[PDB]
């Protein structure tokens, strides 16, 4: 039994991806964590709020912070989704939203690993969909806590970050969440004490596990009530790019859930770039590092950049969303 | 007008210095010292600190802070100049003060004070950092909102010995020490929105135009000769204790001495001993190869300037310092009757 | 259509195995060859040509270029793949070609070329750079407008191996050897207003997506002799006993580009751009892969470089083949 | 000793009083002329630079020299404060000297320069810069050796008006404009090996430290003589914009370079130019507190001489021998 804590800037694919860990066996969400990004944190409150009205789960969610560890924010806010990140759908404002604690969501995460209590039948997992911000400002007052995450053999944090190929979505280089804090990034990859290695689900490997159109008009139905909340989600992302729908962070918690849907990856030394011009929140991949070249300038195997996920997997649990019943 | 102080710091020679010029100032009360690394190890600093309230008697709570930068490893060494454990290898009996301290972070210390503070006319909460921002930063990023309880629409609420007003730096090239230490935490100190009022920095050159002599150094410590010669001889407490702590700097670096931490202390409290300043923008260089820590000074901006540049006057330049004033703050530790 | 090629070199290994493939080929004529510090200093590098030129007794001038980047000491190391002298340690004898060079620095000798031109569509005169960018963009400041007479409307004038397509650099993480190198070089040549058509990069990722077999070298060695196979034997030997089931031999890939552009199977045409100021980034290739006219026009940006993304190997092997037939 | 000057300028109001610091100055001989970007374009500088021989009636020769930095677009603006030439917009007649000048690029005339140059006890060559280091630096990669031949044992080969010793910038918030222009040509002087002498930093502070008075300026033009129209037609408009004092920072270099007495003060140590910071790039780094051992360790020398202080009343009486300047 997974239990997930999901740190979150509540867009379009968050939702999916919130969705697909809310309806898989043997998962269960026990805190969604805000965080600044694509929308800001009281939209991100929000749109949290109309998405678990649909479950009708009391899951707990938090806010986080509103801008970058370092410095006002670098990047600008996409509209993929609609001006709120979320359809601009008339959903109906949640009562939730006032229920929740007062708490940030970096001293939850800490009081979550503090309660939790690891055995072989209870694993804990944080998985991150958005700038990393709340995780790094957790790391650096309570490092040691973070080891209560995951096991030797399953990942304790799973990443949406960065890229392979440094085709970047945000600059010509840097992924959009790892652009928007290249600072926290620099702390979740050189943190001491994770048990695996943080697993990168970059962007490179999103695009090359994605839904098509045609997919989608057959998830939606073209109807449930899960059906026609997706419709709505996604109807101005639809309008502005519609053969192929990215689904990034909807492929993130299928890695974090179902490990055997990685196909493909590569374990080394990764970082992210701080102080370049046109390259401020690249991902710098050690490709040709060997353990004596690493010993020599104190890196090590901290990263597993997944470079394949099975896309038949990944259909499957988008199909198992609007199947679910409670 | 009561001060109630958040001392933050890296627990060296001109730490201790400023300490104990907060704690003997009328009207002055230090309510928390919280550690950070720096020139000595956050362990070691605790230990200093523990040391320095054994003198006092002082059961003013401390915490342990942050041991490395806001983001990755240190990028500066260990100056030494106070001795290996920044405090003059003296042989200060170890400290039973350490072990009954809470275990909280420094920056949640930080936020507990300020969500505790009640200021008012009468009563007003000032946080002096004196070493690397670290702390500073990590409290800020967790709850900005708390630090508006800082100081007054007159009294300043933050003063950071910290960067350089015409980078002469003394850890690179460009960047002053504390600065150098954490460029990344300065930068979330000087950018932070609603300050009462702007930050105060107390730069190295200013406190370098505002030492103490050897000669005004020895008459602190009771010094004299004739006859024959120099000796000490009916030392109180502080000036026995100040003799041991500033003995390995003097050897190292013995015509006058450099104490920049008190001198920060001094503008927090005696804002009169302000003589001349600079309010302008000021940021922190994060990138530059040479500059990183660099304090980057906006000299001849305009509102207009600053305007288009999302620029603000964030930032008050310390120029000049009252030396006299300092003095008296120094001979005022020594004549300390609780 | 003739070509005229000014090769720009640190002359390596990789480096030789280029300059034979364009001095086998027809229709091709290399009029000046021109070194550059990289993978071994200027000095040894000239020592090296006039062994290759020795071979052929070929009578093509060759010139002493810069000994450093265009701005501070190098940042990157020599690798040593080849070699000591970065061309197999193998003894061949010193080539009396040295001291009959004019001492004309190699930035001044592509600008005179240039000057003496007389471009046509059946005459083409076309740049391959194969090491370090210095000599070309220290050319390029001083008479830009000379480099409008290379190439023609379809014809690329420049074609460097440079750089990288998906960031798996080989010199720091991020970034290629002799990119790395000289980054502001770099910066200036992609910057470069008024090339015919824009400047192609064969990066290393498409270059190692083009090697030869271990297997197929053999063979190129005859695995009874002739001068050829024997001189390439003799200049792989360190590479091979370092690494030796592929060969990666970048510079050959290159000079295979400007003379064969059919050989081009797959590009991308946008904006690039070499990183500076970066700590683990420094010498970066950005390439902005979802650039649109809009977005480029807002960001002063342009297409002016054609990402090499894959080579038809085939017509690389047979051309490597090409080498070892030739009769002059 | 007769001096003999490589003039490196980007043509705006002060280099033009430089120019004619050192073209009315005993036992000075400007040589050469090279235009460089910066305050005004190229061949803006190049009308000026003809303007104001024409005034001197002198045959001396100018080149045309680097349109932008060494290494990228400018990342800095044209200023505008002695108008939109650079040069007044006074209405000077166009001169006829433009067309008359060599093609050759300002590099490679320095070079041809120092090539021609025939250094001895009686005659000694000095290269001085009063704009971005584009032009010299291209000529110092391609030909280091020559660069040699400039100065003395004694006397300063280069002395550049370009940095600050204060980061007091006057571009960005670190940088003065000249280095901010191109930080990698800076880099590229700095670190050269084998001047014969540290190269001579007449930074911005020190020549804002050694300025004229408006007063000092009105009598300077008769408030009237060919030099003083021409003075006072050069600063109207930086008149009408900033008008205690006007700072005029190449003339102060120039005085630096011909009569080296006239610094009062100066550090000798490590200096270099930041290329890679975000609010720093052409910041000038000074090791104010490196040692002989701490400089070794870390592959530093002791390359330039900050300057520090200059004497005004010097400055003051060799702009007045402009005015007073008989051919
Ligand atoms: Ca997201
Ligand atoms: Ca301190
Ligand atoms: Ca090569
Ligand atoms: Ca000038």
């Amino acid at each position: 039994h997974r239990k997930l804590i999901i740190d979150t800037d509540c867009g379009g694919d968050d939702a999916i991806a919130i969705m697909l860990a809310m309806t898989q066996p043997d998962v269960e969400v026990i805190a969604i964590t805000v965080v600044w990004g694509n929308v800001e944190v009281n939209q991100g409150m929000e749109n949290i709020g109309k998405l678990l009205d649909l479950y009708d789960a009391d899951i707990p969610f938090f806010r986080g912070a509103e801008g970058p560890l370092v410095g006002e924010r670098e990047t600008v806010q996409w509209g993929g989704f609609g001006s709120d990140g979320f359809g601009d759908a008339g959903f109906p404002p949640s009562q939730r939203v006032a229920l929740q604690p007062k708490r940030h969501a970096a001293l939850e995460i800490l009081k979550i690993l503090e309660e939790a209590e690891p055995s072989d039948d209870v694993v804990y997992q944080l998985v991150a969909l958005g700038p990393l911000t709340n995780v790094a400002l957790a790391l650096r007052l309570n490092p040691d806590l973070f080891s209560k995450l995951g096991t030797d053999t399953i990942p304790g944090i799973v990443i949406m970050n960065g890229t392979s190929e440094s085709k970047g979505n945000s600059n010509m280089a840097a992924e959009f969440n790892s652009h928007c804090d290249p600072e926290a990034g620099v702390v979740v990859l050189q943190h001491k004490g994770w048990k695996c290695p943080v697993q990168l689900v970059n962007w490179e490997v999103t695009v090359n596990s994605p839904m098509t159109w045609g997919f989608y008009d057959k998830l939606v139905n073209r109807q449930n009530k899960w059906q026609e909340f997706i419709e709505k989600l996604f109807q101005r992302l639809e309008a502005f790019t519609r053969v192929t729908c990215v689904v990034p962070d909807a492929v993130a918690v299928l890695v974090a859930i179902r490990p055997e849907s990685v196909l493909d990856s590569f374990l080394t030394y990764v970082t992210v770039e701080l102080h370049g011009r046109e390259t401020r929140g690249a991902t710098c991949i050690d490709w040709y590092g060997t353990e004596q070249s690493m010993a020599k300038k104190g890196r090590w195997r901290n990263c597993n950049v997944i470079t394949k996920v099975d896309n038949e997997m990944f259909l499957k649990a988008l199909r198992d969303i609007v199947e679910y019943v409670a």
